[PDB]
């Protein structure tokens, strides 16, 4: 048996590595990952790739590694896949606590968007859960945290951090884990994957999946929503990306409405995550 070393980024920033058989499924190193994690809430995660294009692209369970990473090396990144709409329901604190980590990069990166109170704030439960109570003695006037909290820091969010982090004294790591995930899952770009495409005029769109349904975003005035069950059908062509949507009061039949991406395969993977947060929906 001829086996494949694998390295995984994990969301603390480490690498594991491990070794499954070239022919292996997905799944396969999955389940090493997660074991590894002491994971048992599995079915939110998932693993990506980079390819050429250093494009992310969700390493399908199902089928094989060595089908899909194609000429690029064994190299993969545990993330959450499914964010779920109400971190409290979740059985195991493990779980929240990964969910965390994520969503601390999903903030740092600028994918999820936040006020300065926010920032503040989720860093505060931050640094709650990752030194306990607060401590003046590793704390000056000029005192700048380890942890990053946000896409540009300043000394005036090292501050807020500062001073909301003083008023958590007692709270355990779960506890400020929940308060963090109570207040992220409330931000308008929680748990959102955005898509470039231009709508059928040529005008450049975002598109944004989520367990709730799909928003066009045309401009600040203009968002379409699409709650799942107004969905009735999602289908990719060459570059284009359709969505078929129930008739309205005022309708006889359903619209379409069509986009186009940058290339086929901006289409297929726009096409699998409508597809696999469809399923996801009707889950809940
Ligand atoms: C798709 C999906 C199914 C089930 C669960 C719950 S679990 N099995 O992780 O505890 C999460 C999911 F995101």
């Amino acid at each position: 048996p001829k086996s494949m070393q694998c390295k995984v980024i994990l969301l603390d920033g480490s690498e594991y590595t491990c070794d499954v058989e070239k022919r292996s499924r997905g799944q396969v190193l999955f389940d090493k990952v997660c074991e590894h994690l002491n994971l048992l809430e599995k079915d939110y995660f998932g693993l990506t790739y980079r390819d050429a294009e250093n494009q992310k692209n969700w390493l399908d369970p199902a089928k094989e590694i060595k089908k899909q990473v194609r000429s690029g090396a064994w190299h993969f990144s545990f993330n959450v896949k499914f964010y779920p709409p109400d971190p409290a329901q979740l059985s195991e604190d493990i779980t929240r606590y990964y969910l965390c980590l994520q969503l601390r990069d999903d903030i740092v990166s600028g994918r999820l968007p936040c006020s300065f109170v926010t920032l503040a704030l989720l860093g505060s439960y931050t640094v709650q859960s990752e030194l306990g109570d607060y401590d003046p003695d590793e704390c000056g006037s000029d005192y700048i945290s380890e942890f990053r909290f946000a896409p540009n820091h300043t000394k005036e969010l090292e501050d807020k951090v500062i001073e909301l982090h003083k008023s958590h004294r007692g709270m355990t790591p779960a506890e400020a884990e929940m308060h963090f995930l109570e207040n992220a899952k409330k931000l308008s770009m929680y748990g959102v994957d955005l898509h470039h495409a231009k709508d059928s005029e040529g005008v450049e769109i975002m598109l944004g999946v989520c367990a709730s349904g799909l928003l066009i975003y045309r401009d600040r005035l203009r968002i379409n929503r699409f709650a799942w069950p107004k969905v009735l059908k999602i289908s990719y062509k060459r570059n284009n990306f359709y969505i078929k949507i129930r008739p309205g009061e005022f309708e006889q039949f359903e619209s379409t409405i069509g986009f186009k991406l940058p290339n086929h395969r901006a289409a297929k993977r726009l096409w699998k995550v409508c597809v696999e947060h469809h399923t996801f929906f009707r889950l809940l």
